[PDB]
C-alpha cells in the first residue's frame, strides 16, 4: 500500500459512512481536543486517546470539515478510497 490514507480535505463532500473504531487511535492525549472537537467520547488508555464508542464520523451525504479533515487524517483512515 501507498496511498492507503485518502487525501481528507476540509470541502470534499463525505461519500463513505466512515467510522472512528472504538480503539487508541496512537495519537498523544492531546489529540483529544480534535475528536471532542468533532464531539467524539474519549478516554485516555496508554498515554494515547482512545475511542470509546465506534464514532459515525463522516456519513454519506455529509460534508467533510477542517478539523474534521484532520482529525481522519491523523487517524490514518481512508475517507475516500486506498487506490
Amino acid at each position: 500500500m501507498n496511498k492507503v490514507q485518502a487525501p481528507a480535505r476540509p470541502g470534499a463532500i463525505a461519500p463513505l459512512s466512515v467510522v472512528i473504531p472504538a480503539h487508541n487511535t496512537g495519537l498523544g492525549p492531546e489529540k483529544t481536543s480534535f475528536f471532542q472537537a468533532l464531539s467524539i467520547p474519549t478516554k485516555i488508555s496508554k498515554g494515547t486517546i482512545e475511542i470509546i464508542n465506534d464514532v459515525h464520523i463522516l456519513k454519506p451525504g455529509d460534508k467533510v470539515g477542517a478539523s474534521e479533515a484532520t482529525l481522519l487524517n491523523m487517524l490514518n483512515i481512508s475517507p475516500f478510497s486506498y487506490g
